[PDB]
């Protein structure tokens, strides 16, 4: 099976972070949600509180991954962005050419790392002027943009976009299909 | 501001939990996610473990709610579906003229404490049968459906409509909207 890591930081839009998690376990992927600070229950966005399933700590130790997940939240965002141990996971993927997801303010920490530099991506509206201080990607309102192995998109409401173009990514187009029907999508 | 009951017990559908909550809370209500077994983690569906606000237990010492709301989950509605709390708060809701809300297999629930017989309802297309044993309930395949103080929705991907249409019975039309934009909804 394929694995995703996803990484959950206090202020994480938890829209972002469950639509697609359940998506990809839906789709048979082995997904360990990974506490940035350790542990313990996040708080959430709108203070929804998560129980990750492993410390990033010890989350990192077990990669490499098939996607690394970054959900947005600008706050969640900005702890992704300060961190040196999402710096070295992100370069790690990076290196070995594994896709890299990020949705919402998500991909602002894309920018902070120095990552996937010349990729064309999308944001939240919101975050766009962040994303873009410097030029150094070309930016796209498309609800989901992929430019080789960064994945990105906008906001909760494409959250389930997102989540099927990573299933696709990972497991092929009749895996996506066959776990959209059930969801019920328009 | 109004205030939301959301009854979360193992098994829920974590998406069907998780958009309701934080998009109520987007618009201002005051919502509890109150764990029907008691305060301790709920293990979700996909296995997103989520932490409630409150026991149901205490929660349902606060009311009453503006609105009380059953996430689905087959597991999750079948827990909500044997519990005579949920009997209670659901029968007192209905009896002062309050609007529960109910999503996917969530409805179920409703047929099991004899809530609203005779309104027009959906649910989750593979909970139809379920739903409607002894046809007490006629059936809607409407993404949302709204039958008084009755609302109804079908599935992960109708969250977000289902979601707002909370907001507007209980904020009105122009928080909706409000809400809605930021959302990034197609």
């Amino acid at each position: 099976s394929k694995r995703a890591l996803v990484i959950l930081a206090k202020g994480a839009e938890e829209m972002n972070t469950v639509i697609p998690v359940d998506v990809m376990r839906r789709a048979g992927i082995k997904v360990t949600v990974a506490g940035l600070a350790g542990k313990d229950p996040v708080q959430c966005s709108r203070d929804v509180v998560i129980c990750p399933d492993a410390s990033l700590e010890d989350a990192k130790k077990e990669g490499p991954y098939d996607v690394v997940v970054l959900p947005g939240g600008n706050l969640g965002a900005q702890n992704l962005s300060e961190s040196a141990a999402v710096k070295e996971i992100l370069k790690e993927q990076e290196n070995r050419k594994g896709l890299i997801a990020a949705i919402c303010a998500g991909p602002t920490a894309l920018l902070a790392h120095e990552i996937g530099f010349g990729s064309k991506v999308t944001t939240h509206p919101l975050a766009k002027d962040k994303m873009m201080n410097g030029g150094h990607y070309t930016y796209s309102e498309n609800r989901v943009e992929k430019d080789g192995l960064i994945l990105t998109s906008r906001g909760p409401g494409t959250s389930f976009e997102f989540a099927l173009a990573i299933v696709e990514a990972l497991n092929g187009k009749e895996v996506a299909a066959q776990v959209k029907a059930p969801l019920v999508l328009k």
